[PDB]
């Protein structure tokens, strides 16, 4: 697994989370449930805790954007770029936006939602890319079974929790 540079780490265990708007790609339920399990597949492994703020500022802001949206990293259209997030920290960091550009899915016909939310928000925790291959923090995870079979590799949990521990006990 590989930790960003000076170790950029949340210094709260419970984080909030707000879903800013809606791609027309899919129902609004449908990304909401594929956030929430992206969310989710990390909490199981560590002490922290999300919930869902629908007004105000929270930490980890979720956007559908195409190309320039208002921060110097403007989208590509489609393919290439999908998804991109920033570090921890406060204001646009640790938020993630999502090119719309791209055909967001449920399953595997277009760019799956929940896989590339959950690798996502694994750069808003801290963790950069790994080496492994397996991993779901490997740049092309998006070259993996999506659940049918998924389950966070060793790699992933060795290195979220290297940041922020075990789920506590
Ligand atoms: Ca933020
Ligand atoms: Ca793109
Ligand atoms: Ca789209
Ligand atoms: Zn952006
Ligand atoms: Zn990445």
């Amino acid at each position: 697994f590989r930790t960003f540079p000076g170790i950029p780490k949340w210094r709260k265990t419970h984080l909030t989370y707000r879903i800013v708007n809606y791609t027309p790609d899919l129902p609004k339920d449908a990304v909401d449930s594929a956030v929430e399990k992206a969310l989710k597949v990390w909490e199981e492994v560590t002490p922290l805790t999300f919930s869902r703020l629908y007004e105000g500022e929270a930490d980890i802001m979720i956007s559908f954007a195409v190309r320039e949206h208002g921060d110097f990293y403007p989208f590509d259209g489609p393919g290439n770029v999908l998804a991109h997030a920033y570090a921890p920290g406060p204001g646009i960091n640790g938020d993630a936006h999502f090119d719309d550009d791209e055909q967001w899915t449920k399953d595997t016909t277009g760019t799956n939602l929940f896989l590339v939310a959950a690798h996502e928000i694994g750069h808003s925790l801290g963790l950069f890319h790994s080496a492994n291959t397996e991993a779901l923090m490997y740049p092309l995870y998006h070259s993996l079974t999506d659940l049918t079979r998924f389950r966070l590799s060793q790699d992933d949990i060795n290195g979220i929790q290297s940041l922020y521990g075990p789920p506590p006990d």
